[PDB]
Formats: C-alpha cells, structure tokens, sequence
C-alpha cells in the first residue's frame, strides 16, 4: 500500500508562530527516507504553499478565518486526490487547524471513516464558544454534523460540509478540555478515554474499547489525527499548549502499534510539533523523535523487532 506524505506548514491556526517550521524539523530527522525502510512505498508530495489572504480581518472573535479557510481547502483538494489513488495519506503538522482539510478531503474518498483524535484537548470551540478565536481549537466543530448550523458561517469555510458524525471519533488522551468543550462532547455523545479513562483501563483496553466502538458493527477506513501534546510534555515538550499528566511515550506507540495492526489506517496527521519552542536544543530532538518514531509505528515498526519475509536472516 502506497504512502504519500504531504507537508502543511501552517501556524495561523493560532496566535502563535512556530509550527510551520514542524515539517521541516521532521524531515531534518529523516523521517521520510526511513519511511522508505518500511514495507511501504513512499512518495513526498512536498510542503504545500500557502497564500496568506491579505487584509483578513478577524471574524468576531475568530482569528485569520480567510488565510486558514483556503489553507484547509487547499490541503482537502490534495488529500482528497491522493486518496482517490489509493494512497494513505501522512500530514505532517503545522497546528491543528489543518485537521480540518486533511479530514474533509479523506471523507470526500471514504466518507465511512472514523477518526482516532489523540490529543489533550477536545479541539471542538466553536466560533461562538472559543475564548481565543484560534482556529487550531476548533477544528472538530468544523468536521461534526451535529454542530452545523450552530454557529455563523465563517469567512473562508463555505467549502466546508460536515464530514463526520459525533458518533464517528473517538478522542484519547483530554485532560484540557474547557466548560464548553465538555458541554458539547457530553451533550453530543461523543466517545473519549480522557486520561481518567487511561488510568482506570490502562491503554491495551483503551484500544480494545476504542476498536468495538469504531469497528463493532462494520470495519471501516481510519483516520489517525495525532497532536503531539496528547504525549506528556516530558516527552513532546516542543508544543504549543503542553499540558502536565499527559499519555506516555510506550502509551503512545501502542496507540500506533495497535492502529497498525487493524491495516485500516488510511489517514494520519502528526501534528503541532514546535521547534521554537524547546528550551534547549535537545527538547526538540526529544519531540521530533517521538514524532518520528509514533510515524513508523503506524507503519509498521514494532517493539519486538521487524525482519523481511523469504529472508532466511541465519
Ligand atoms: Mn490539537
Ligand atoms: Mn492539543
């Protein structure tokens, strides 16, 4: 199965800057050309350009809603084509605004997709109940059904059609999640393992939940949207929003491990990875790594080793 990896270095889903250099430190690791180890073939589709919308002024609260609009529709426009390939798709992040594309664009080839958001936050504000207006908190209320028509049509989205159900994503990982982020998910019915959930199961029956839940009935496409704050920052501390008590880095792989091994994983967003923002060099390395290494996990390395089929190794 074919892997094209597409680079969205993007940050105006935030008020921060810094994430769009994330593809660039992933790639400096030289996560691409050890894709190419893997048992899939690897194409690099390249970082795309993005043209930043001129005099795009905030919509009420809503920050850069015309620049990350066309971003997103761009990003959808590529992922929906190299889906139509039949190719899995790998974003590598800028901020989490980009989910918003990556997603709608997956959905327009396998609109039976469930999406595995991992993430120490909800990421579902709306433009209504967003206390910062950055659109990297509100990518999820882009995406649902049930939240459209909920808020006024921001400038830039018109694109946009609702892609997924709140039945369809499960999150793992919250653990900041605001007043009305937790409205929503429990007013929704949304499926998440907050990191009580974690604590009390342990994450082999966190996956196993997660699985009957998304495959009980019918086994479907996946879509792994992964923020690397979900990972505790002493593990991803180059980010944006770190957050203390967070998924390990062995929780994190078997995350990928598991998701590997359904062969389901059609989409996969590695985001947020911040390189200005290590307090050390080394604080980079650390989250790149991690990043690095929950990618080739999902593709499938794993703990216990790898070998080559028909190679007799003795
Ligand atoms: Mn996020
Ligand atoms: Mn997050």
């Amino acid at each position: 199965k074919p892997i094209e990896i597409i680079g969205a270095p993007f940050s105006k889903g935030c008020p921060r800057g810094g994430v769009e250099k994330g593809p660039a430190a992933l790639r400096k690791a030289g996560l691409v050309e050890k894709l190419k180890e893997t048992e899939y073939n690897v194409r690099d589709h390249g970082d795309l350009a993005f043209v930043d919308v001129p005099n795009d002024s905030p919509f009420q609260i809503v920050k850069n809603p015309r620049s990350v609009g066309k971003a997103n529709e761009q990003l959808a426009a590529v992922v929906a084509e190299t889906q139509k390939n039949g190719t899995i798709s790998v974003v590598l992040g800028g901020d989490h605004s980009m989910a918003i594309g990556s997603i709608s664009g997956h959905a327009r080839v396998h609109p039976d997709l469930a999406v595995i958001w991992v993430d120490a936050h909800t990421d579902i504000n709306t433009p209504l109940t967003t206390s910062s207006g950055n659109l990297a908190g509100q990518p999820v209320a882009f995406l649902l059904k049930e939240l459209k028509g909920k808020f006024p049509d921001v400038p830039g989205f018109s694109w946009v059609t609702p892609a997924i159900s709140a039945k369809d994503i499960v999150y793992i990982g919250l653990r900041d999640v605001d007043p009305g982020e937790h409205y929503i998910i429990k007013t929704l019915g949304i499926k998440y393992f907050s990191m009580t959930e974690v604590d009390k199961l342990g994450i082999g029956k966190v996956m196993e939940e997660t699985f009957s839940y998304l495959l009980g009935r019918k086994k479907r496409p996946i879509h792994l949207s992964f923020d690397v704050d979900g990972l505790d920052p002493v593990f991803t501390p180059a980010t944006g929003t770190p957050v203390v008590g967070g998924l390990s880095y062995r929780e994190g792989l078997y995350i990928t491990e598991e998701i590997y091994k359904t062969g389901l994983l059609s989409g996969l967003d590695i985001m947020e990875v911040n390189p200005t923002l290590g307090k050390t060099p080394e604080e980079v390395t650390r989250t790149v790594n991690t990043a690095v290494a929950l990618t080739l996990s999902a593709f499938g390395t794993k703990r216990e080793g790898n070998h080559k089929p028909e190679t007799d190794y003795l």
